[PDB]
């Protein structure tokens, strides 16, 4: 068992993604990676395709382990 995925580190997740104003209720995974995707958005990510990628995908990557950590529901 790794820690983390104890309570104590997807509690410290959960916090700081409220605290990030992009986790919610009855949130889908796709919606939690769109909202941090969203909220990295920035001069970086207009102005260049690789950076604008790498927002997507480390979105993606973290919703995934708030989901992990049962913080946001499945894709069906
Ligand atoms: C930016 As949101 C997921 O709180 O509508
Ligand atoms: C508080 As809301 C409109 O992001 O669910
Ligand atoms: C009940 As809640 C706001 O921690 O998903
Ligand atoms: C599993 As919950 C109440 O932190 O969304
Ligand atoms: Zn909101
Ligand atoms: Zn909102
Ligand atoms: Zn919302
Ligand atoms: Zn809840
Ligand atoms: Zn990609
Ligand atoms: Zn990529
Ligand atoms: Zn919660």
């Amino acid at each position: 068992l790794s820690p983390q995925y104890n309570w104590v580190a997807c509690g410290i997740l959960e916090g700081g993604l409220k605290a990030a104003g992009v986790l919610e209720e009855g949130q889908y995974n796709r919606e939690l990676a769109e909202a941090i995707a969203a909220k990295g958005e920035g001069f970086w990510t207009t102005q260049f395709p690789q950076i604008g990628d790498w927002n997507e995908d480390q979105a993606a990557a973290l919703a995934d382990r708030a989901q992990t950590c049962g913080l946001v529901k499945a894709d069906t």
